[PDB]
Parts: structure tokens; C-alpha cells; sequence
């Protein structure tokens, strides 16, 4: 937050999903995400506990032209795997003329299948996902020694 | 109808998708140290055919616990079942035939967590954090996207 505004990374849905990710990406790159979350309280909450979080809703054209689209973002993680959460903020993207990457988190394979089809970059499963963290995370915390 | 496990180290209850990521990555780092057991035949059938080690049974069963040979190498325990429940009830048996190894869990919710560790996990992960950062993990290794770190 070096300088407010120039975000690269959006991430949009800031429940345990987004939260994730942006802990990753600050441990790999420091304060260079920007999380998006519907809920005032929640976006509140996450300002207190230190995160770059404002409230907002991906789904809306004008909150994209007034306030998403800066030309700064190089990466947008879709991490609402609900409601069509995903797909709804992907047309948004679409619409404005987006040059960067984008990466989508999905709970069923055929909804991975039609993300990737819409023109997402990566998609992935948060089961799989899931899988592979725990066994890390655990190796991490416990030292099994094998 | 004994089930030894051989040189397993590790034993992953529940081989959905959860409990398949953690075995291959396991598998990636330490090579075939694993034992999976998952209460679908088809699926078990399945990870079978794709190399895995995988067998069928229901860990939440006394008698399917009465099966496995106390002579083991398992050091690790990862309760991925799909049902919370079915965690807690495995790590239950788990404790009366007095498994001396660790055991780690992964669940939804932090009641949930604490739960687990409070019955006796040694650590307890959450299924949606842990999508999260491994979703950011892999997007910059696929992607590899050129930010300016700050
Ligand atoms: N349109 C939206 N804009 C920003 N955040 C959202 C939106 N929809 C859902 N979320 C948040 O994304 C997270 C996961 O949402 P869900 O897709 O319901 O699991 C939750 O914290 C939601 O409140």
C-alpha cells in the first residue's frame, strides 16, 4: 500500500477462500493484493486484522469503471465459487477491455470446464487445492519424520 | 480379510478430493508412503487403477479397524473424510486401539477445528483457507506473473 490505488493483484471474495490467497501472495510478494468483499463487516473486520480490504460489489459495471479498473491490476483471482459468483465478475472483467491475467477457484469440475471456456487462464478445483495445502501445511507444522 | 499396511507411514482417511491432494503431494515429496482407505469400492477401484495405494473400508467402523494389523510403520493420520462427523468418530477409534503417531484434520469451520484439536489432533487445517493458498501457490507457479514486490 505503498502507494493506495496501484493494486496488481484483485482479489474478489475475501471469505476463507480469498483470505488464503491473499496471505499467500503477500508472504511471496508483500502488499501488493487488493481483496474485494460484499460484506461491510466482513471488509471491516479484515481492515482491523491489517488487510488491504475494501467493501464493493464485483458484480457491478460501475463499481469496475469507477473504481476496479485503475490499469494497474496485472492478475484478478475469482474466489466467489457460489451463486455464479465467478462467472458474473468474469463478464464484468470482459467488458472493460482487461490486458492481464486472470485465475478462477471453482467447486465442481464442469463449472472449472466452463470458466476456462469463458477465458480464464487458470482454473482450479478448492478441493484439490485443499488437499495439497493440508499435506504441505502439515508437514510444516508437525516435521513428520519419514 | 486382515489389512496390513505394510511400510505405509502415512494413513489418509477418506480419498475424495481433499484427501487425493494430499496424497499426491505427499507422493511428490516423499514418494509412495501412503495408504489411503475410502468407503466408495468404485473410487477405491479407481485410485487403484491410477497407481495409488488404496483400499476400501469405512473408518468409522469398529470392525474395520479390528482388520488392521497393530505391526505399522504409521507415524501420520490425515482425517479427510467427508463428513465432519466421520472425522471425529475415525479419530475416536483411532484412540482405542492406542495409535501413538500424530494426526492432523482438515475441516469448515473453526468450531470444528478447535473441536478436533480439543478431542485430540495435533493439528487442525481448514478446508477453505488451505484452497486459497495453494490456489495462490499454484496460480504463480503456472502463471508466473511479473509483479514488483513490495
Ligand atoms: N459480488 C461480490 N463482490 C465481492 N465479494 C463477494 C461477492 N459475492 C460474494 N462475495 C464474498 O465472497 C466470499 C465467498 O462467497 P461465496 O461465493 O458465497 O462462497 C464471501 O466472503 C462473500 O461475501
Amino acid at each position: 500500500l505503498i502507494n493506495p490505488g496501484h493494486a496488481q493483484v484483485l482479489i474478489l471474495g475475501m471469505g476463507r477462500i480469498g483470505t488464503g490467497a491473499y496471505d499467500e501472495l503477500r508472504a511471496r510478494y508483500g502488499k501488493i493484493s487488493l481483496g474485494i468483499e460484499i460484506r461491510e463487516e466482513a471488509a471491516q473486520q479484515h481492515r482491523s486484522e491489517g488487510r488491504n480490504v475494501i467493501s464493493g460489489d464485483a458484480t457491478d459495471p460501475d463499481f469496475w469503471e469507477r473504481i476496479l479498473d485503475t490499469g494497474h491490476v496485472k492478475l484478478v483471482l475469482l474466489a466467489m465459487p457460489h451463486h455464479q459468483g465467478n462467472q458474473t465478475a468474469l463478464e464484468q472483467l470482459q467488458r472493460r477491455n482487461y490486458k492481464g491475467q486472470i485465475a478462477a477457484i471453482a467447486e465442481y469440475p464442469d463449472q472449472l470446464e466452463g470458466l476456462l471456456e469463458s477465458g480464464v487462464d487458470a482454473a482450479f478445483n478448492i478441493y484439490s487445492e485443499a488437499g495439497s495445502g493440508f499435506a504441505r501445511h502439515v508437514c510444516k507444522q508437525l516435521e513428520p519424520q519419514f
